[PDB]
């Protein structure tokens, strides 16, 4: 009883250093799975890793035939969205299952149906922003996003001040964060205390610098955060000042085992920056959580095997429509919480947060979010 | 003599007519080869794939076998997802991309063999505000049809920061049969000024439901982002007097354009639109008049590149084009002519931001050309 199967992934190219946290998420939950003897006793996962430049659709096409061609029961397909379009089209001809971890914008018309997205999905975190907003009964508030595509991220949230009493300003933050000065000058002159900002982490840990240097970080501004790395942000300059900082985490390290597991990753990896060193993103739990979940559906279909299939020839996987399905009602208990997908989407419509704020002492739980329940404080 | 071939990817129809651009394709490559002075000892050729649009994996393979047939360029598909993918392909192998349809130009994206010749909403935008204020409005509701119409429409939605205006978002449903329940509310919240951001179809289907709402009358304005506003039948609501206003490309005004959009109506093998459809029959749509132009503009710049031929490239091997770079560049400085005006490319973009807009609106006797609009001198009324 010993049975070879063979995951794809498509990564980010890194010709000058260390692979990125995404690719190392995977190769740890393929070996951790391995040394698992409940999970996949009899079986053994192997892979193959490309790398490729992220806006290269094409490569991510070449890269993806090859790995159908060797032989994969799924591609955990690439990060950028106009590249998981082309491999999510790829997978669907060939009817081997897609897995992604990062949202992207469906398009309606778009009729593929293998795939998977792990990622929260904003028809609900745009809910739950919602919901946080009439909490703290705000009335005005200014919507700051990063690049175009937050506002069909975020539509649910520039909707409603057509149903609820609410007035929002939009604004877009520049290229580049180094001068966020002239706009953060602005919402400071019109009184914009109330504010959130959709953007990575990474332009978080940026924009509270310019806000710091404008003496916008006080106890007049409270700002809200999309982005689920809240916790990845350094906020020793900031907790003094008291102002407010609100966001979600859909990272469960509430829990001992996904803390332990959280501690053996930021081992076996390693300024100005504004971010905590060894800290696992949101986007590298998923992927970890990714590798899991398909392979509870492995464990549910032995007779699976491999197949080598061809971007020329035109002959769907033989138990592609049969693994995919397995997927989708899969339910596993990974780092971020409750998963299961949405039969009809193939999204992450319903799931767990945690919502987290800045106290004295640092971030802070405060409360839980669920669609079915809503916000759900602690006091 | 020497043969230059164009691919071109479009809509598949099994088995009606073919597709409205597929056509003006095939019009203008005729067209150009009866002409004496445009490309004389030049003969133009072409190969037709048809795909489902919204599978970018077959456009992809479709965009191959042309470049190994050989093409001087793919006018590649509409559809924005499949779109991207030729357009990447384009670029590996230095085939020049044209593309007649607004998409996402994604920011991190590096790609440089293409040029779009939709006129770009960074200046539509601008131009849909400058109506705006010229109309004094101070609430105004902008209706969008997909998500994608936000990114858009994104300086419009950003103008409440800078001058003085409060705009209400929503959405349609996907199908129109019931913008009831939405119009309703508008109604309720006294919502009379109105942006709808949907294409011409959509447009002519939610004027039903809103004339069947009591809402075509003094009391409403529409304005409409779509640019093929005389393609639709305005006879039920010319009298009611609604406010009906929008821009349009296509230079109509010019005669010579005028008989050629007569000569397209003519040859047309697509049954008229089904009655109830809201739509002219034998009507050339705006993204049908581009790609006409789009042929000729190229061809504009093979004229001058006569060294230039087709190679067979192939998506394994990878042997970027000898006169790829060289084309695409002959392209991006073209001026031309067109159906559609004065065409010129943005040399840093690749996209149209500068072109000139006929402002359409609906007086008693039909739509009617109350003034133009350019982004150099802004509007500029005829009164
Ligand atoms: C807002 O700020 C003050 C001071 O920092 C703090 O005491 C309060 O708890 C904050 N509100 C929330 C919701 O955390
Ligand atoms: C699936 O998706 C739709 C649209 O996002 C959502 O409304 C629906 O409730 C979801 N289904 C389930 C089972 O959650
Ligand atoms: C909400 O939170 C309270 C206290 O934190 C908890 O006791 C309760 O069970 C929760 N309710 C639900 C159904 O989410
Ligand atoms: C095409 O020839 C026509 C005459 O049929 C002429 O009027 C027009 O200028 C020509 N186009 C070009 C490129 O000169
Ligand atoms: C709008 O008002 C009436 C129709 O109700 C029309 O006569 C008038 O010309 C319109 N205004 C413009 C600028 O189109
Ligand atoms: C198009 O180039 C013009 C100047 O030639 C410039 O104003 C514009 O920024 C360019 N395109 C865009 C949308 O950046
Ligand atoms: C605006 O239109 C008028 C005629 O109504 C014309 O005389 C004038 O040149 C135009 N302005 C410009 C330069 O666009
Ligand atoms: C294997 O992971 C640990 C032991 O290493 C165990 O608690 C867990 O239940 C196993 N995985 C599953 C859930 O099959
Ligand atoms: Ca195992
Ligand atoms: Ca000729």
């Amino acid at each position: 009883t010993t049975h070879v199967l063979r995951f794809g992934g498509i990564f980010e190219y890194v010709e000058s250093g260390p692979m990125g946290a995404e690719e190392l998420a995977f190769r740890f939950a393929v070996n951790t799975i391995n040394r698992n003897r409940t999970l996949l006793p009899n079986t053994t996962l192997t892979y193959d890793t490309q790398k490729i430049n992220l806006y290269d659709s094409f490569e991510a096409s070449k890269k993806a035939c090859d790995q159908l061609s060797l032989g994969v029961a799924a591609i955990f397909g690439p990060s950028h969205s106009s590249s998981a379009n082309a491999v999510q089209s790829i997978c669907n001809a060939l009817g081997v299952p897609h897995i992604q971890t990062r949202w992207k914008h469906q398009v309606s018309d778009n009729k593929d149906s293998f795939y998977v997205s792990l990622y929260p999905d904003f028809s609900s975190l745009s809910r739950a922003i919602l919901d946080l907003v009439q909490f703290f009964k705000w009335k005005t508030v200014t919507v700051v996003y990063d690049d175009s595509t937050g506002l069909i991220r975020l539509q649910e949230l520039i909707k409603a001040p057509s149903r609820y009493n609410l007035r929002l300003k939009i604004r877009q933050l520049p290229a580049d964060t180094k001068d966020a000065k002239p706009l953060l000058k602005e919402m400071k002159r019109g009184k914009e205390f109330h504010v959130i900002f959709d953007c990575s982490h990474e332009m978080a840990a940026g924009i509270l610098k310019q806000a710091l240097a404008m003496g916008m970080m006080t106890e007049y501004y409270h700002y809200i955060f999309t982005t689920l790395d809240l916790f990845a942000l350094d906020v020793e300059p900031y907790r003094y000042s008291g102002v407010n900082m609100t966001g979600f985490r859909i990272l469960n390290t509430e829990n001992t085992q996904v803390s332990s597991i959280i501690e053996k990753w930021s081992m076996e990896r390693l300024p100005d920056s504004g971010l905590l060193d060894g800290f696992m993103t949101t986007d590298a739990a998923l992927m970890y959580d990714a590798v899991h979940v398909v392979s509870v559906a492995v464990q549910q279909f032995p007779q699976m095997t491999v197949s080598s299939l061809q971007c020329n020839r035109h002959k769907p996987w033989r138990f592609g429509t049969r693994f995919m399905s397995l997927i989708k009602e899969a339910h596993w208990e990974g780092l971020t919480g409750r998963i299961t997908f949405n039969k009809t989407n193939g999204l992450r419509t319903d799931f767990d947060l945690d919502v987290i704020s800045l106290k004295e002492e640092g971030l802070e739980k405060i409360g839980t979010w669920d669609p079915a329940s809503g916000l759900n404080m602690t006091e």
